[PDB]
């Protein structure tokens, strides 16, 4: 089954998921000089004050923090988006070393990690129907660099010891995702895909320009997670990122001049 190793990683995914070679795959390199400021982009609106987190799960590929999405609690609106997109989960991608780990790159620069806040378009009723639509999803991507600790991340770091292996979960109520955001909401946007199988081309990507800083100790704890299940040989959960894919017939737009 798919993963990030030499025998099941990104270069192999196309055999089971032919869309891997499609026309709007993600991630991409963001060439900052070619991206064009779009004065038509409406203001972006991140409304996370009523977010209701539920649980944290090691799914064998990353860890997901899951939210109650049965009502408009935590939503993303504005920017390139029409209507309202509900937060369903967030997760990260990260490296074995601080010099890699992000999926998107900025003028070919790799960050140490990348946070994905995944949202679905409420016009389609449920996530499963949304991922059959070209405008079904919006993912807010945030780069992580190593420097000072991010206080709003520490509650995540401290629960990781309880979900070390694939299939383990833990209660994760009362987590506030506002604590994961940088100061600025300046962003780049483009149409793309999920970056893990099934690689569905449903996503409006919104990638923030400003990274958050996390401490070396915080990212080191990500790297102590395991891809394997309990009782199986230990394989550290590191380098769970897909590299940049061809931009093809797309333009990246900037919200800022
Ligand atoms: N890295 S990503 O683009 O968020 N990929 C994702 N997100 C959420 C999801 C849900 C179900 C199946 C696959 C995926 N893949
Ligand atoms: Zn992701």
């Amino acid at each position: 089954h798919w993963g990030y190793g030499k025998h099941n990683g990104p270069e192999h995914w196309h055999k089971d998921f032919p869309i891997a070679k499609g026309e709007r795959q993600s991630p991409v390199d963001i060439d900052t000089h070619t991206a064009k400021y779009d004065p038509s982009l409406k203001p972006l609106s991140v409304s996370y004050d009523q977010a209701t987190s539920l649980r944290i799960l090691n799914n064998g590929h990353a860890f997901n923090v899951e939210f109650d999405d049965s009502q408009d609690k935590a939503v993303l609106k504005g920017g390139p988006l029409d209507g309202t997109y509900r937060l369903i989960q967030f997760h990260f991608h990260w490296g074995s070393l601080d010099g890699q780990g992000s999926e998107h790159t900025v003028d070919k620069k790799k960050y140490a990690a990348e946070l994905h806040l995944v949202h679905w378009n409420t016009k389609y009723g449920d996530f499963g129907k949304a991922v059959q639509q070209p405008d079904g999803l919006a993912v807010l991507g945030i780069f992580l660099k190593v420097g000072s600790a991010k206080p709003g991340l520490q509650k995540v770091v401290d629960v990781l010891d309880s979900i070390k292996t694939k299939g383990k979960s833990a209660d994760f109520t009362n987590f506030d995702p506002r604590g994961l955001l940088p100061e600025s909401l300046d962003y780049w946007t483009y149409p793309g895909s999920l970056t893990t199988p099934p690689l569905l081309e449903c996503v409006t990507w919104i990638v923030l320009k400003e990274p958050i800083s996390v401490s070396s100790e915080q990212v080191l704890k990500f790297r102590k997670l395991n891809f394997n299940g309990e009782g199986e040989p230990e394989e550290l959960m590191v380098d769970n990122w897909r590299p940049a894919q061809p931009l093809k017939n797309r333009q990246i737009k900037a919200s800022f001049k």
